[PDB]
């Protein structure tokens, strides 16, 4: 059902648990990111870490009714306590409530002050939110909704099933080396917190962020959600600069965090070189391989910890959030990581895990088709030099050599292409017949106006645009996430949107 125009504001793919929404023209994107009230009434849905799901809102309203006067619901009491502490709220702000036979955890937020915004930021950047499947079960058990979303799940020991599938994909001995977390960000935060804890005793409290990477991961460090010092090395290819910054912090580096490729710039770092730097520094190397997938790259040999957002291609359904932390068995940190990791983050609600278990069965087959489609579309984009200025991806001239160092023999580039346009985004995006909106990694082709999603605030002024320019980004860019449709149909769809 891909490659069609979807009416503005419709949840995408359509399930109650949809993580995306149709935002099909730039005017609507601007209205959505600027919180224009008319746009938000027409397009009220959103990615569940960014716009609270209606069932979560309703559960929060009803749980608060039993002082009635804002309540931020979380995945766990642990997550609520962490958000309250980060926000500077009293410990009593974190509370356990009840509704429909269920225990709920959340933080009571103050009306005034910055505490409300900080608590929401903590839950958001760490992926510690209550899921829509859990809220749906609360409401259904309480008799407050008629029915539940019908969907395929694999309910027999789903966490073991998912962990075993990922152990095979990453090439680790078994599920003991794979921890499931509430979302990709919950996995990243758990990995960073675990490494930080293990490294604290030796005086290592500083992190190096390699390049510009996914915005929530950057916020974890910039906003001190993880209480560490950090330095960003803006050029992920500049290994001499990485070594210079590491030398400045010699004996003091807890870890280096990197992405392969990076979101959304698509830069591929040199993981074998980073491993040697990390070894010399005595620090851990944490790699987020979401965009490549373990079916395309073999990065466990070079990383101490690998993280993945299973929300994306691992499921291909755009309807469940989950994350994975994979511990490298040969890492010197491996034993301490397996001891310490259970203290950080939260496993997903089991019904979410059961959805992952059903959807992950087709991961390898999905990536075969996705890879072929990305290759076909990349050649198409090169053939439109009057409209497409640049395309950044794993096999471009910047990244191909580094990608080849870790690519599997059958491995392809994954599904993402970051398209830099010579024309205003409107002239391509508005007419493009794909699902347009947040997230990526579905079996239908998607596109995101990703600089608006990540950095709307910086797009709004000359100095903000100069800052984005320094990162290689500007307004008129489209992040394409290819699905599994026939390649000729994807190519034709883009040809029609690229021509005048
Ligand atoms: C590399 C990488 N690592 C971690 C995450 C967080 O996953 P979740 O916590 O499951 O949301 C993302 C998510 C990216 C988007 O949501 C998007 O860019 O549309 C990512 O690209
Ligand atoms: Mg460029």
């Amino acid at each position: 059902d891909g490659l069609r125009h979807i009416a503005a504001g419709r949840p995408v793919p359509g399930s109650v648990h949809s993580v995306s929404v149709s935002i099909p023209d730039v005017a609507s994107v601007i209205g959505y990111e600027s919180n224009d009230a008319a746009t938000l009434s027409r397009i009220s849905w959103g990615y569940p870490r960014f716009r609270p799901h209606p069932y979560v809102v309703r559960v929060a309203e009803l749980a608060a009714r039993e002082e009635r006067g804002a309540l931020l619901l979380t995945r766990s009491a642990r997550a609520a306590r962490a958000a309250a502490a980060y926000a500077g709220l009293p410990p009593g702000a974190a509370r356990d409530l009840t509704l429909g036979g269920h225990v709920l955890s959340g933080v009571r937020l103050p009306d005034r002050g910055p505490g409300a915004a900080r608590a929401r930021a903590h839950v958001m950047h760490t992926g510690g939110h209550l899921s829509s499947r859990q809220a749906e079960d609360v409401l259904w058990d309480a008799g407050l909704i008629d029915g539940r979303q019908v969907e395929e799940t694999a309910d027999d020991s789903p966490a073991r099933a998912v962990a075993q599938a990922l152990a095979g994909a990453y090439g680790v001995p078994g599920p003991r080396y794979v921890a499931l977390r509430n979302s990709g960000m919950n996995a990243v935060a758990a990995a960073v917190e675990a490494v930080t804890e293990i490294q604290r005793d030796s005086g290592r409290r500083h992190w190096l962020q390699l390049g510009w990477i996914f915005f929530d991961t950057m916020h974890l460090f910039e906003k001190k959600v993880v209480n560490v010092g950090h330095t960003t090395v803006p050029d992920p290819f500049d290994l001499a600069e990485v070594a210079r910054v590491a030398a400045a912090h010699a004996g003091g580096l807890a870890g280096i965090i990197a992405e392969i490729p990076s979101n959304p710039g698509m830069g591929v770092p040199d993981l074998p070189a980073l491993r040697e730097i990390a070894d010399r520094a005595g620090c851990a190397l944490v790699v987020d391989a979401t965009i490549a997938t373990p079916h395309n790259v073999d990065v466990v040999p070079y990383a101490d910890v690998v993280c993945e957002s299973l929300t994306k291609y691992a499921t291909g359904s755009a309807d469940v959030l989950a994350g994975a932390v994979v511990v490298a068995p040969g890492s010197p940190f491996a034993a301490d990581l397996l001891t310490v990791l259970p203290r950080y983050g939260d496993e997903p609600y089991r019904r979410d895990t059961a959805r992952v278990a059903a959807r992950i069965r087709g991961y390898a087959e999905r990536m075969v088709r996705v890879n072929a489609n990305a290759l076909a579309l990349a050649e198409c984009l090169r053939r439109h030099p009057d409209v497409v200025r640049d395309t950044s991806w794993a096999l471009d001239t910047r990244s191909a050599a580094n990608y080849r160092k870790v690519a599997r023999d059958s491995g392809g580039p994954g599904g993402l292409l970051m398209v830099d346009l010579e024309v205003p985004l409107e002239l391509v995006y508005d007419r493009l017949a794909v699902a347009k909106g947040p997230s990526f990694g579905a079996e239908f082709t998607m596109a995101s106006p990703q600089v608006f999603v990540a950095h709307y605030d910086l797009l709004t002024t000359p100095r903000g645009r100069a800052a984005l320019r320094a990162r290689g980004l500007h307004r008129d860019m489209l992040r394409v996430s290819v699905g599994t449709e026939p390649p000729e149909l994807i190519v034709e769809t883009f040809e029609r949107a690229l021509r005048p």
